[PDB]
């Protein structure tokens, strides 16, 4: 049983599709498919697997289905009759943002407008979470996906496994994502995403590099409780360092809620000193 946006759903409100219509074409690194044709990400469940495992994965086909936003991978479906347990997803053809911005990295392409536009979609898809009450926990650039590599690129949250399993080890939290309160105490709210994006957005302005990058997990524990935030990307613009540094202000409360956020982005994308500044090579 899942809730969410006022209802509580079940294995059955999923579209359970027929196994025989579904074909692999790819490992995507996740599987590009087919159904009779319309053309689909396969996510696969290994049969090699424990009852939590199951019961996880039920969980995300369940959690996907229930949102209906543009900047949120759609869900197709689901072929759990049979094994192995498949859900079908919107294919994203531009890949991960993480890897996207390491391979586009400008080389002897891309402009800061396009960044503010991925900044915007991600910022949108969190805004409508935010106003249906769904904390992410997981806003990071290797969880966005691209429509396409080109021009009219559309960025989307496209992996909730972190909400399905709190719904998995100290060394496995993303502690270098997530605010003092929450890897202190283990508290999340939407100001718990908040300070993600600001993460993220500092991912997307340095072209895909890894957060505090000299500095280890608890090197980070250390010095984001103690006040440390890391400084802007190269050639990072102002007016988006400070959306950075206000996601990351210490008192949750203090930090803004993503209708603010998408208006600061938008004001960026609106001065030209910002979108005119030449990203690094
Ligand atoms: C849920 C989902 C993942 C993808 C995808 C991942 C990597 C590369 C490419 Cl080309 C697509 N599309 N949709």
């Amino acid at each position: 049983n899942y809730c969410f946006a006022g209802k509580t759903s079940s294995i059955s409100d999923l579209k359970e599709v027929p196994r025989k219509n579904i074909t692999l074409i790819r490992g995507l690194g996740v599987y590009e498919g087919q159904v009779s044709p319309l053309q689909v990400a396969v996510k696969t469940l290994p049969e090699v697997c424990s009852e939590q495992d199951e019961l996880d994965f039920l969980m995300e086909a369940l959690i996907i289905s229930k949102f209906n936003h543009q900047n949120i991978v759609r869900c197709i479906g689901v072929s759990l009759q049979s094994l192995p347990r498949f859900i079908l997803l919107e294919l994203m053809a531009g890949g991960d943002l993480k890897s996207f911005l390491r391979e586009t990295r400008p080389r002897p392409s891309l402009a800061m407008l396009d960044l503010l536009h991925v900044a915007r979609d991600i910022a949108c898809g969190c805004q409508y979470l935010e106003e249906n009450h769904f904390i992410h926990r997981d806003i990071a650039a290797r969880n966005c996906l691209l429509t396409c590599p080109g021009p009219g690129r559309v960025a989307k949250i496209g992996d909730f496994g972190m909400a399905r399993d709190i719904y998995g080890g100290c060394a496995m939290l993303p502690v270098k994502w997530m605010p003092p309160e929450a890897f202190m105490e283990g508290i999340f709210t939407s100001k718990t995403d908040t300070w993600s994006f600001g993460v993220l957005l500092w991912e997307i302005f340095s072209l895909g590099y890894m957060p505090y990058p000299s500095k280890s997990n608890q090197e980070v524990l250390e010095f984001v409780t103690s006040g440390g935030r890391m400084d802007p990307p190269k050639n990072c613009p102002g007016p988006v360092y400070r959306i950075m540094t206000q996601c990351w202000q210490h008192q949750p409360e203090d930090r803004p809620n993503f209708a603010i956020i998408l208006e600061r982005i938008e004001y960026c994308t609106q001065d030209p000193d910002v979108i005119n500044t030449a990203l690094p090579i």
